[PDB]
């Protein structure tokens, strides 16, 4: 009430005293993922502050830094790094931001990973998203990280989407909106600034904006009804920030520019559109929080617009923060920042960007820093004290317990005929573990090893088969014939098996098609030899359509395995626990699964999921 009124006035008074260089500095958020010091031969992961990076923070007075996995490998190192970044910031504390989404996008080396957004979708309950946001937020807070670029509220209603997929809650706008809203609230309750992404909605692309500039051709009515819906709900409920999409939406803005690549005309990406960022987001939708660009180093921008140019265009469009405006990995490259600043200055001096617009943007940034307790600094503990506290919080047993429950709830049973599941092996049974990569067979193996040690199943022998880039051969059939039980993980991004007249082609010997051909070959051999067989879908669940013949089929919505003594995601263990009757899946599909054998039909509908014991829909 009065705090918000005081905050706006304080932000105004503070910005009125800043020089233009200081104001423009606040609007930049670089990364320093890697760094090459004086005397070093090439850039390496920046895990510890040095005086070279600190001097650039002091010189350019950035508003924030985005951190990547390279920068946050251990809790102890992270707390030291964020303290050191704040010590380097000469006047205003930094936003220190990160992509700790959960599931398949996480960064913290020792943090709790969580099963991810589509898993939260499968589990349905919005309180689970709140708990996820809250725990991630608590971990980030302990680490001195104050901004999370989460939640993704893109709606994955194009199954071929290669960049969103299980990063989305759902193909349904209400489920996505509800879980996005509660993620955001959980983060904010821990005083973490939360950014909705990617506006105005990246869900219906089949092109990755990392590698090319995607186009969404839907009309305004559809965009308002679907894409914009979860953004509006979270904006109305007090979203702090919104990250843009480098994606073309001609229904909102058909302005074109001459590409710097091929000289051709290209539709403006939303990030650089005044109609989208000011007309729609700011004015129509009433968002007055911080608008941050998607990363400006991505091909969707960098291919077609110059480096300085993209930053200037983004600010002209109405964004408040330019994310990763230039890549500087040594002091020899530091003028890149000076050139971005000078380009912004010229735009202000010529009136192309009124100085008042700069003031308003910096006031938003400062206001957010005050609102979330970044400014002034709240914590008077020593770094040693902060480290000790964070080591008890980040990846804590309580957090691991919560992660396990959520991952297990999310497991979605799609088929279980004649009680194929749970597997109940006799002593000495041979279990064949089949998955694309060694980390995935290792995750399944370790989980089973733990079950044996904890006397949950009888002792069994385990063999592994890693099938990425392989073609199913006699040696593989022999292993199938020798097994008593077979667990196979399937991994797809875009599910594109070759099918003719309703028949999936199993005659394909091109090893590059391994993802859609090899698991089917294992199934076929297992069924032919009357072997208990379960297929676990590991990434996008659409591959469930590749296994209509199977008697047992589950989806876990997360594919990362086990490496260096650590589970990189909880999803595979949760699925293995379900397979052996040691967890209760409660998942229902948060997307439709299109039929592969009958194109244009839905094989499994949104909301479908079985009770593993009874076979009745949940
Ligand atoms: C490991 C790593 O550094 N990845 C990043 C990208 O992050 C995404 C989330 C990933 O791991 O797949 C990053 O992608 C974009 O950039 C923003 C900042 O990281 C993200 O917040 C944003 O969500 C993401 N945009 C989309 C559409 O996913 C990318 C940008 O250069 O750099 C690495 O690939």
């Amino acid at each position: 009430e009065a705090s918000a009124s005081k905050r706006a006035i304080d932000a105004n008074q503070i910005v009125n005293r800043m020089s233009l260089d200081e104001k423009l500095g606040q609007m930049l958020m670089p990364d320093f993922r890697n760094w090459q010091k004086e005397g070093e031969s090439s850039p390496q992961a920046l895990t510890k502050m040095n005086d070279e990076v600190a001097s650039l923070v002091k010189k350019y007075q950035f508003g924030g830094i985005i951190l990547f996995a390279e920068n946050v490998k251990t809790t102890k190192q992270t707390v030291q790094l964020t303290d050191d970044y704040q010590k380097a910031s000469p006047k205003i504390p930094l936003m220190l931001s990160i992509d700790q989404e959960g599931g398949i996008v996480t960064r913290l080396g020792e943090g709790t990973n969580f099963p991810g957004n589509m898993a939260l979708g499968a589990a349905r309950s919005r309180i689970n998203a709140y708990q996820t946001g809250s725990i991630i937020g608590k971990e980030l807070s302990a680490l001195g990280i104050n901004t999370d670029f989460s939640p993704v509220v893109d709606i994955n209603n194009n199954p071929d989407n290669p960049v969103i997929g299980v990063r989305s809650f759902s193909s349904n706008r209400e489920l996505t909106s509800r879980l996005g809203l509660y993620t955001m609230k959980g983060l904010q309750r821990q005083d973490i600034a939360s950014a909705l992404k990617h506006f105005p909605g990246h869900g219906d692309t089949d092109v990755d904006s990392h590698y090319g500039l995607p186009l969404v051709s839907h009309g305004q009515e559809r965009l308002r009804e679907v894409e914009l819906y979860p953004f509006q709900k979270a904006i109305d409920a007090g979203a702090d920030m919104v990250m843009t999409a480098h994606v073309q939406f001609p229904a909102f803005d058909d302005t074109t520019y001459k590409s710097k690549l091929d000289g051709s005309d290209i539709l403006v990406p939303a990030t650089l559109s005044k109609k989208v960022m000011t007309g729609l987001l700011r004015q129509e939708m009433g968002f007055n929080g911080v608008i941050v660009t998607n990363a400006l180093n991505m091909k969707a921008i960098a291919d077609h617009f110059g480096q300085e140019e993209a930053v200037v265009m983004a600010v002209k469009a109405g964004v408040d923060i330019a994310l990763m405006p230039a890549s500087v990995t040594s002091l020899k490259e530091e003028q890149k920042f000076a050139r971005v600043i000078q380009a912004l200055k010229e735009a202000v001096k010529n009136g192309d960007i009124p100085e008042q617009q700069i003031n308003n943007s910096v006031e938003r940034i400062i206001s957010l820093k005050i609102k979330r307790g970044m400014y002034p600094a709240r914590n008077s503990d020593s770094t040693k004290e902060k480290i000790a506290k964070a080591k008890k919080i980040v990846g804590s047993k309580q957090h691991l317990k919560a992660e396990k429950k959520l991952a297990e709830k999310a497991v979605t049973v799609l088929k279980n005929e004649q009680h194929t599941l749970p597997f109940k092996p006799k002593k000495g049974s041979r279990i064949l573990i089949v998955a694309p990569y060694e980390e995935q067979t290792a995750s399944i193996e370790q989980t089973i090893h733990d079950l044996i040690k904890r006397k949950k199943i009888k002792p069994v022998s385990l063999s592994k088969m890693n099938f990425a880039s392989q073609v199913f051969k006699t040696e593989h059939e022999k292993q199938v014939k020798e097994a008593d039980y077979i667990i196979t993980g399937s991994y797809v991004v875009k599910n594109d098996p070759v099918v003719n007249d309703g028949v999936i082609d199993d005659t394909i010997s091109d090893s590059s098609k391994w993802a859609t051909v090899f698991p089917r070959a294992v199934m076929k051999a297992a069924l032919q030899h009357n072997k208990p067989f379960v297929l676990m879908s590991l990434r996008n669940p659409y591959d469930a359509a590749n296994f209509e013949e199977a008697k047992a089929l589950i989806a876990v919505y997360g594919f990362k395995g086990y490496a260096n003594g650590r589970y990189l995601q909880p999803n595979i263990p949760a699925g293995v626990m379900a397979i052996f009757g040691q967890a209760k899946p409660k998942g229902t599909l948060p997307v439709d699964i299109p039929s592969v054998t009958k194109p244009g039909n839905t094989l499994y509908p949104l909301g479908y999921g079985l009770n593993i014991k009874t076979g009745r829909p949940l």
